[PDB]
C-alpha cells in the first residue's frame, strides 16, 4: 500500500532473523 509497503516489510523482516539468529 503506497509504494510497494506490505511486500517489502515481510522480506525484511524473514532476513532481520535468518542473519542474527
Amino acid at each position: 500500500y503506497l509504494g510497494r509497503s506490505g511486500g517489502d516489510i515481510i522480506k525484511k523482516m524473514q532476513t532481520l532473523w535468518d542473519e542474527i539468529m
